[PDB]
């Protein structure tokens, strides 16, 4: 819903490093990358910075408004004797009230939390300048297939931008489609470890695992309801996949769809009652919507030869999905009210899109020979980037809720 050329230009100056040598991290670089990733901003190339002020007072507004820049982010990174660091940023106005500090904060963090300090600065500048909750301190879950033979599959979690990865679960068999609990503490996912498909929910903090379902099938594509009370997923035995809803408090499972049609990849609407999902009911896959509390499925995608793997935004205003047309398979966004569709990505064979909690960015995977990598694309379509390559093929990314 930004629908413009580039984003709002903004000056993000490298942070001053008072400590000896060089800085342990490029905080300004992180803030710029974050802001840019959202498609909401176009940080000025470090090449064209008119100056590199190290403090708000050193900022000369005229130099920035001149280049069409409303605000400038300046900052300082200072080493503490205990080995930790002080990361401070000041958001300085270079427009209506030149030189005034719109926002500033300072954080004391260990080397390991320096990127977090950067993402915090980004979140603050972001919420202050867009009114939209920042998602820069969010994480993503995904599955990497390494080249190791014993446990090729690793369900991992990392910062949304690919850094600070950690393994949640390693498996000798395929792992797929993790899904975050709304409170960000658990991941549901499908594992073939038992030899056949199973749906589990693992608590990230202690690794605890809850068995949910095992009926005969393949990928269950789980999805937690926004309110935390249910988990929707697909089971395929009768010869076709159908939707089931898991009541998390009681464990009672109820079938939400029936028929010879393959109904899968459920995703929740904000009300925790309606699901959007993929069905082959009309031939090539299309996206349908159904209220778990009663009613028959309602096809909702009409544009495109095929649409699947939907992800409804947190505000229910739109959804992203994999849309195939003219031999191109990309992530597309569909307005849930007016039905307009906008193709976001342009990479090769885009799959499983997952919306950032503020709905400003989508993480998805694309094809690379026999493998695949993760990508980010802002929901306004302005920014596209590969996430940092890792030691394996990556699939099924899932963006965490706000943390």
């Amino acid at each position: 819903d930004s629908g413009v050329d580039s984003g709002r230009p903004i000056g993000v100056v490298p942070f001053q490093w008072a400590g000896p040598g060089a800085a342990p991290e490029d905080i300004g670089g992180i803030v710029a990358a974050d802001l840019r990733n959202s498609g909401k901003f176009n940080p000025l190339d470090r090449a064209r910075l008119p100056q590199q002020p190290g403090s708000a007072q050193e900022v000369q507004p005229a130099a920035w408004s001149a280049l069409g820049i409303d605000a400038v982010v300046v900052g300082q990174v200072t080493p503490n004797p205990d080995g930790s660091y002080n990361v401070a940023y000041q958001l300085v106005d270079t427009g209506g009230a030149p030189g005034t500090v719109l926002a500033q904060n300072s954080y004391k963090v260990n080397k390991q939390w320096l990127r977090y300090a950067g993402h915090t600065a980004s979140d603050e500048v972001f919420e202050k300048l867009t009114g939209i909750k920042g998602a820069f301190r969010t994480r993503i879950a995904y599955v990497v297939q390494t080249n190791g033979g014993q446990f090729p599959y690793e369900l991992r979690v990392s910062d949304y931008d690919g850094y600070n990865q950690f393994v949640v679960h390693r498996s000798p068999q395929p792992l797929m489609s993790p899904a975050w609990s709304p409170d960000g503490s658990k991941l549901a996912y499908v594992t073939f470890e038992s030899g056949r498909s199973a749906l589990v929910i693992q608590t990230l903090a202690n690794g605890a695992v809850r068995q949910v379902a095992s009926f005969p099938r393949h990928n269950g594509a789980p999805a937690f309801s926004p309110d935390g009370s249910k988990l929707a997923f697909a089971l395929s035995k009768t010869g076709s996949l159908n939707l089931y809803v898991m009541d998390l408090a009681s464990g009672q499972i109820r079938q939400v769809t029936d028929g010879r049609s393959n109904n899968t990849e459920p995703t929740w609407f904000p009300d925790s009652q309606n699901l959007a999902f993929t069905s082959d009911q009309a031939g090539r896959p299309q996206v349908y919507k159904v209220n778990i509390n009663g009613g028959a499925p309602q096809r909702i995608t009409w544009e495109g030869s095929q649409n699947q793997d939907a992800d409804v935004s947190s505000d229910g205003k739109f959804m992203v999905m994999v849309s195939s047309n003219g031999g191109q398979q990309h992530i597309a966004k569909q307005d849930l009210a007016t039905g307009g569709v906008q193709v976001l990505s342009s990479t090769f064979l885009d799959e499983t899109p997952s919306l950032a909690p503020n709905g400003t960015m989508v993480i998805y995977s694309s094809s690379q020979g026999m493998g695949s990598v993760l990508n980010l694309v802002s929901t306004d379509g302005r920014f596209k980037a590969r996430l940092p390559a890792t030691d394996g093929q990556v699939k099924f990314p899932a963006w965490s809720p706000y943390l």
